RNA sequence: CUCUCU
């Protein structure tokens, strides 16, 4: 999107400290985050004792737009009371949602079930 | 005294 004239440079984010409890935390970021921006990818880990998610969009300069209006508050309902913050790494990768993340220009990402094929990888046997 | 090498 990017569709303000003011600075941004750090197009990804700590999100601590959520309302939430599992990846489905990840599709409502992407729900909630997508009111701002151009939200890319998307990891869900329980931080020790805590809760967090660990964010990439396109643009750094919406981005920024939900750290001033995401970090500052929540929205409606006391519902969507985030913590949210650049990273460090600052280009998050994806694994499998499997146990800890998504992709949305990967397919869904797999969780790692992929088969073989039998004109190259079980073919010295297949059956 | 805070952020995934499934």
């Amino acid at each position: 999107d990017a569709g303000m004239a003011m600075a941004g440079q750090s197009p990804v984010l700590r999100i601590i400290v959520e309302n939430l409890f599992y990846p489905v935390t990840l599709d409502v970021l992407h729900q909630i985050f997508s009111k701002f921006g151009t939200v890319l990818k998307i990891i869900t880990f329980t931080k020790n004792n805590q809760f967090q998610a660990l964010l990439q969009y396109a643009d750094p300069v919406s981005a920024q737009h939900a750290k001033l209006s995401l970090d500052g508050q929540n929205i409606y309902n006391a519902c969507c009371t985030l913590r949210i913050d650049f990273s460090k790494l600052t280009s998050l990768n994806v694994k499998y949602n499997n146990d800890k993340s998504r992709d949305y220009t990967r397919p869904d990402l797999p969780s790692g079930d992929s088969q073989p094929s039998l004109d190259q990888t079980m073919a010295a046997a297949f059956g």
